[PDB]
Formats: C-alpha cells, structure tokens, sequence
C-alpha cells in the first residue's frame, strides 16, 4: 500500500537569502558554490508497505536557456540561470535535469513485508550568464517543477497523489566580477 504524507507546495532554499561570490568575467557561466543550501528534503513524502515498489520522477518548467556539462541551464532571467538536481531523500543522489519532461530521478526501491516511507530533495545552483562588471542580481520567487513517485512491479497510485511541486525561494546575488 502507499499513502501522500508529505507537502504539495515546497518551498528551495532560505527566503530571501543572500549569496556572494567572486569570478573572472570570462569565467561565463559561472555556477555559485551555496552547496545544498538551495534546496529542500524530507525523507517523509509517501508512506509504503507490504511489497510496494517506487520511484521518483522529477519535471522541471523553467526554460532551457543552455547545456552545463550536460544538464540544463534553466532560465530566471537574463543574468541569472539555475543548475537543477532532483531525486531521493539524500542531497548527494540529487540527479542533475535536463529537459522539460518527466525523468527518472531515482530508479526505486520496494519496501517487504513492512512499513517505511519514501523521500525527496531537491536542490540548486545559481548561474551567472551574462558578462557584466560587479552587480547585485535579484531573482524572485519562481516555480522550479515537480515530481512524482513512480510505482512499479505492477504497484499502483490508484487514488494517491503522485505528485509535489516546488518554487525556488527568492535571493539575491552579489556578484563581484575580476
Ligand atoms: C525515514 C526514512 O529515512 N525513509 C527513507 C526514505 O526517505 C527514502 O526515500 C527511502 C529510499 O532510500 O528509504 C527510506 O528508508
Ligand atoms: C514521458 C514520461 O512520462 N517519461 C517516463 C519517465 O518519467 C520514467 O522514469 C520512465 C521509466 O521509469 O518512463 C517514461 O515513460
């Protein structure tokens, strides 16, 4: 069986959070180091029992403005890109997107003869993309995409919900450019 005991709408990263960083002008794009600061976990979306096999399912809607060893370089706005990973409970098995279409995130697991729960996370990286001499950028609060548990092995949602979403937490970049 499964069951939703996680949060439809999940807020990345702190509010309003400050991040600075220092780069070469041609060092374009430039990725911010804030490590999984941006982002959001819960190890408690679904609950799962009795044999059931699940997966995640990650889609993000952000425009693919460009390619980062890659994966996508989704588009806030016309200075400021954003590198995406979405995946299991753990930070560290975050899947780097590409595409605006519904990928596997983390191939799944089946719980046994017991109960246990599925989790997620999600994190991201700001990109600086256009040059420019040292500035202060501003991105607001702005939807990321989704994701969706994927049962399998014949395992059915049935009425369950499937899916969470998640908007990316405003912030500001000051930008110091060399
Ligand atoms: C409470 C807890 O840790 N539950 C984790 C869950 O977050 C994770 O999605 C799943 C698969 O790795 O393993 C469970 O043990
Ligand atoms: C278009 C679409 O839904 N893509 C799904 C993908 O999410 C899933 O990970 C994969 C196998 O698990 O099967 C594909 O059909």
């Amino acid at each position: 069986a499964v069951s939703f005991i996680g949060s439809t709408e999940n807020d990345v990263g702190p509010s309003q959070g400050s991040y600075s960083s220092t780069h070469a002008m041609d060092n374009l794009p430039f990725v911010y180091n804030t490590g999984y600061n941006i982002g959001y976990q819960n190890a408690n979306v679904w609950r799962i029992s009795g044999g059931f096999c699940v997966g995640l399912d990650g889609k993000v809607d952000l425009p693919v403005v460009g390619s980062l060893d890659g994966q996508s370089i989704y588009g806030l706005t016309e200075e400021v890109g954003l590198l995406i990973w979405m995946g299991d409970t753990n930070y560290s098995r975050g899947t780097a997107m590409s595409g605006n279409s519904w990928e596997n995130v983390f191939s799944g697991w089946c719980v046994g003869n017991y109960v246990s729960t599925q989790g997620l996370s999600v994190h991201v990286r700001p990109v600086i993309l256009k040059r420019n001499s040292s500035a202060q950028y501003s991105v607001q609060k702005t939807s990321i995409g989704s994701i969706r548990m994927r049962p399998y092995n014949g395992s059915s949602a049935g009425s369950v919900q499937t899916t969470v979403n998640f908007s990316l937490n405003p912030f500001t970049l000051n930008d110091t450019v060399t």
